[PDB]
Formats: C-alpha cells, structure tokens, sequence
C-alpha cells in the first residue's frame, strides 16, 4: 500500500525499533500516533520530531496495550486527532525472562498479556474501523526470532508468546486481505539500527510482505529445528 | 523412562486422543487419573476400564484446566489417591473457530485459556512435586499440526494457541531435564485411531522423543512455510 497520506499508530513507539519505524514512516509521508507506557519516553520522542519541525504530525498517547478499554479509547483518539489509522504497528513488548523454576503465574500472565494479547487487543480494537473506512491498511506485529529458533528455558515465556504472534499474523492474513489490509510479522534479533529496521518495514508495507527478519544469524539453527519437525512426520 | 508402575494424569482423558493415550499407558502398566470437564464422559471412561477389571487402577476427576485453584486441588487429589503423577499428559483442548471478523474477546480468552494456559497450569501445579519426588517423569503437551502448517483465518485462535504450545514444550525441556523429566509435544492431524496415537506416546515416553506428529500429510505445506521463513532472513 501507499504510505503517503496515511496515519500510523505505533505501540512501543517512543523507543527502539518502534521509534525507528516511526521515523521512516514519517519520512515516507505518514502522520504518527506514538503509544507507549512511559510518559517521559513519549515526550522525548515527540521532542525529537519537534526539533525537526514535524511536531504537528506526531501525536502521543500513554497506553497499556493489555488494557482493552484503554486500547478502544486510543483507537478513537487516534481517529479524532490524526485520522485512521491506516497502519497499525503492534510493537510493544516486555521481557519476563528468568530461571524457569522461579517463574510465577504473574510472570506468565504479564508476559502473555503484553507480548501476545497486546497485538490481539490492537487487532480487535482497530480493525473494525480499518475495515469500515474501506481504504485498506496494514498491520505489523513485532514478534522475535526467539519465536522461531530454539531457545533455552529461562526464555520460555517470551519465546512462547512470540511464537504465537508469528502464527497469529500468518493466520489472519486472508481475513484482513478481504478488506485490503495487509499483514507483516517482524522478527528481530539484537537491535542493527532502528531506522534500518524502519526501512525494512516501509518496504513490507509498500509491497505487502508477510515476513521481515532483521538478522540471518539463526538461519542454520532454524533450519535444524525445521528439519527435526519434518523428521517427526510419518 | 519405564511406564510400568507409574501414575499418569491425563487431561481431556475421557475421550478422543486422551482416552487412547490412557488405554495404552494402562496397557504398559501405568495407573490412571483421568481429568475432564464432562462428568458423563468420565463415568463412561471409568466403566470401560471397570468392565475389563482395571477399575482399581483408574480414578476420575472433573476438572476445568483453566482454573488454577482446581488444578492445585487435582494435583493434591492425584498424589493422595493414586500417587505421583510420574507422567503428565496436558491434552485438553477446545476449538473456538469461526469467521475471524466475528471473533470476540471471549473467543480469544476461552481459546487461549484452555489450549495454552491449560498446559501451563498443569506444569505449574504438577511439576514441583514431580521434581521433589526425585524419580523423574515425563510431560506430554498436545498441540496440533495446525500450530505448524499454514491455516485459514477462521482457525486463527486455535492455530495461535497450538503454535505457542509447541514452543512452550521446546523451551522448557532443559529445565525439566534437570530433574530427569522428559518432555514431548504431540502434534495431531485428523483423529486415525486414538489407540494408535497412544502407542506413539508410549514410544515417546520410553525413548524421550521431543516431537510426535501423527500424520505426514502436511510435510510439503510445512516445508513451504519453513522455506518462506528462511528466505526472509538476510
């Protein structure tokens, strides 16, 4: 899809990959709504754009992506203030990792709430409008290569959630396509510069690419896992 | 591990795959605790074994695997009544499929609660004892080939949950290994006789196999997905 003239709503938008994506979407003609849990991060992020004389095209919303009522409110605020959005970037995450025997129900609940239910809540809250407005759109979900390559037990919660996000994104593709909404799952490793990731995401939105991986260092470990899965099949 | 003289706790144990696993574990010398949400199913399953003079080796518990308090109760009752368990089969599932546009938060919460949090709750409630008793054990989680091969959007919730269970099982392996507890993820297709699946699980427990797939029909479709993932990697 064409990025020019669109509005992008970006969770975890005040730092890291989310902020790199923000920069490159704005550079390609999008207006921005940055959502994040930290007030100070959001103000710093908009100040960056302020210094580049683009403050009027960036709005910020303090948001907990696990709060479904807040997510619905944010979708209405986005539409009112900046329009749309046409582009939804579900990028917020957290890392609940630690010795697996020390893991608690609270770790599981929080880990899944942000990393898995965040994107689900975004899809639930934003797609009714994205479908109804009828001008297409795009959804990017940030997963991780930790959702694909074999991971150790101290990363069980994170890996489990991010694997789910990969399959979620794959599986909703046909449903979203009915209303000309493309989907992409972003699978980072160690974050390469955020604006480089941003440009990969620009390409994925423009050309409707399902998969974006930032690194290839786990090609062989992934291949080995994939082969073991295949070998299990009679 | 040797199955003879062990106790197996099996969720969704009163029908389908769970009951086939129950049958073959008992045939290999395990005592059984069958857990299921349906009391009438449990009664029928109990009767089946009673008529084959195996009644005193089977115990039934009505259980909602998404209820953590009930799961804690079940672990206490299992240990008291039948001992152990040495073998934990997290097999309960449900399918909230339907047009993805019409999916509700309730569909997602139910789908994830049973299919993903069920096994997590089983692990959390049962593995402390399995570790403490110090005689090792085995955990089988029932996922699905739907968690691996590309699925249509109307199956998004099920596919998402089952993909997560595959990764859950992979990642916890090294933690469970510390206490000589092996793990297996079972990935079924269309259910082939349940007892045939049961024998695959006997083999997995005896030989500590990480993966069991019941069908080879999705080899090529999985290969294509895996290749697309690999191709995304720089």
């Amino acid at each position: 899809m064409d990025i020019a003239g669109t509005t992008a709503f970006i969770t975890g938008g005040a730092s890291g990959i989310g902020f790199g994506i923000a920069q490159r979407l704005l550079a390609n003609g999008a207006r921005l709504v940055l959502a994040d849990i930290r007030q100070d991060h959001l103000d710093e992020a908009r100040q960056f754009f302020e210094e580049r004389q683009q403050g009027r095209n960036v709005h910020t919303i303090r948001l907990d992506v696990s709060d479904r009522a807040q997510m619905a409110e944010a979708a209405r605020e986005c539409e009112a203030v900046m329009g749309g959005p046409d582009i939804l970037i579900n990028n917020a995450g957290i890392d609940p990792s630690g010795p697996f025997k020390d893991a608690t129900y609270q770790d599981w609940d929080y880990g899944l709430a942000i990393n898995l239910m965040g994107p689900i809540n975004g899809i639930m809250a934003f797609t009714p409008g994205m479908r109804a407005r009828g001008r297409g759109g795009h959804i990017v979900n940030t997963a991780s290569l930790a959702g694909l390559t074999p991971m150790p037990s101290f990363m069980a919660i994170y890996a489990t959630a991010k694997a789910a996000v990969i399959t979620l994104t794959e599986t909703i593709r046909d449903s979203m396509a009915e209303d000309n909404i493309g989907v992409t799952v972003l699978m980072p490793g160690p974050i390469m510069e955020p604006t480089e990731v941003g440009d990969m995401i620009v390409d994925a939105i423009v050309h409707n690419k399902l998969y974006v991986s930032t690194h290839g260092n786990w090609r062989e470990t992934c291949e080995a896992r994939f082969q073991a899965l295949l070998d299990s099949m009679p």
